[PDB]
């Protein structure tokens, strides 16, 4: 721990602050977070977690109560390029690619086992060269919250992963956050009042849910075509799949990987001002 040199915050993790420091030692610049002994398993598993689109967890550092994860340092997270883009807009060779990137990251997590649980613009890390990656494993915001979460599904699947990240890429093209929900109900009720409410028709057992009341007011699905306009049908239809209220009929990150609006990907570069 004494080999390191914070240089500035710069963020707040959701389990903790994360600071910029310099190897006091080897001079390399990373990203320290500073934070049971399941847990220390637990993030000990991740260390073996590597993948092009999923942010370098260097070390672990235990100590006094304390615990340091070291990772690789990026300059930009998403939500920070996207209120800098939001004037403009994102070009969408661009969203694309991050989005193919970033269903590639998840395609090799939920192969292994591992959920994210928790994505959103703001754990998402940028570079220079086109590269977007995966920051922050869960182990306040809830705009990105899948609904099966929402309704008390103790055991939820990897889909909700697809679920945050399809609310995201929604956020991308439109530039504004889909479902920005302020409270458990608001949340579900936003999700409800755009995509319907959901019955037993669309989605079989959800009136069984934990926090599934048949209260619930009954709003219909809206025209899909006033959700994210002026997304081609190619990307509608991948966005219309992602956000599935069925956890089982949502796409999965590697079947949605061959959809035919990444036939075209291409890898761009941003223009960040670091
Ligand atoms: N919420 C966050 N949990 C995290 O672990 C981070 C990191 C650590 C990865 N490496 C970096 O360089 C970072 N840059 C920025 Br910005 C944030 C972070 N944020």
């Amino acid at each position: 721990m004494e080999n390191f040199q914070k240089v500035e915050k710069i963020g707040e993790g959701t389990y903790g602050v994360v600071y910029k420091a310099r190897n006091k030692l080897t001079g390399e610049v990373v990203a320290l977070k500073k934070i049971p002994s399941t847990a220390i398993r637990e993030i000990s598993l991740l260390k073996e977690l590597n993948h092009p689109n999923i942010v370098k967890l260097l070390d672990v550092i235990h100590t006094e109560n304390k615990l340091y994860l070291v990772f690789e340092f990026l300059h930009q997270d998403l939500k920070k390029f996207m209120d800098a883009s939001a004037l403009t807009g994102i070009p969408l060779p661009l969203i694309k690619s991050y989005l193919f990137q970033l269903l590639q990251g998840l395609a090799f997590c939920h192969s292994h086992r591992v959920l994210h649980r928790d994505l959103k613009p703001q754990n998402l890390l940028i570079n220079t060269e086109g590269a977007i990656k995966l920051a922050d494993f869960g182990l306040v915001t809830l705009w990105y919250r899948a609904p099966e979460i929402l309704l008390g599904c103790k055991y939820y699947s990897t889909a909700v992963d697809i679920w945050s990240l399809g609310c995201i890429f929604a956020e991308m093209v439109t530039r504004r956050a889909l479902f920005p929900g302020d409270s458990e109900i608001d949340q579900l009720f936003r999700i409800f009042r755009t995509l319907g409410t959901p019955d037993e028709v669309v989605w079989p057992g959800v009136t069984s849910m934990p926090d599934y009341k048949p209260s619930f007011p009954k709003w219909a699905r809206q025209d899909f075509s006033k959700v994210v306009p002026p997304l081609d049908e190619d990307g509608r239809s991948l966005l219309s799949q992602m956000l599935h209220y069925d956890p089982n009929k949502r796409i999965s990150a590697k079947a949605a990987l061959a959809h035919p609006f990444f036939q075209d990907v291409t890898k761009p570069v941003p223009h960040l001002r670091l």
